């Protein structure tokens, strides 16, 4: 018997990266790239940082109830802000996975 104790957002970031390219005028261009592997990347990150807040939160929760087992529910896919693409100015997307502490309850 699992009961949620807190669910909140983790969040991992993709940042934009310059790309260097001519338009078919010859004309060179400057673009702010985010691939749909950094989206992937950006997600692993926020999962990363939910088990890394559990990892803490864990050290307090066996002592408010000692007698319980505790886990990190992780979302199995992120919500983005945004999607893969090119920009003028650079920028980027969050990734933002729920991660909900739970505790066994007798």
């Amino acid at each position: 018997n699992w009961e949620s104790i807190t669910k909140s957002y983790y969040t991992g970031f993709a940042i934009s990266k310059t790309v260097e390219s001519k338009d078919k005028d010859g004309k060179p261009v400057r673009k702010e790239v985010i691939t749909q592997a950094d989206l992937t990347t950006a997600c692993n990150d926020a999962k990363a940082s939910a088990q890394n807040v559990f990892n803490q939160i864990k050290l307090t929760l066996s002592g408010t109830w000692p007698n319980s087992q505790f886990r990190l529910v992780t979302g199995d896919t992120c919500v983005y802000n945004g999607s893969p693409g090119e920009k003028t100015e650079s920028w980027s997307i969050r990734a933002q996975v729920e991660g909900d502490i739970q505790r066994s309850v007798p």
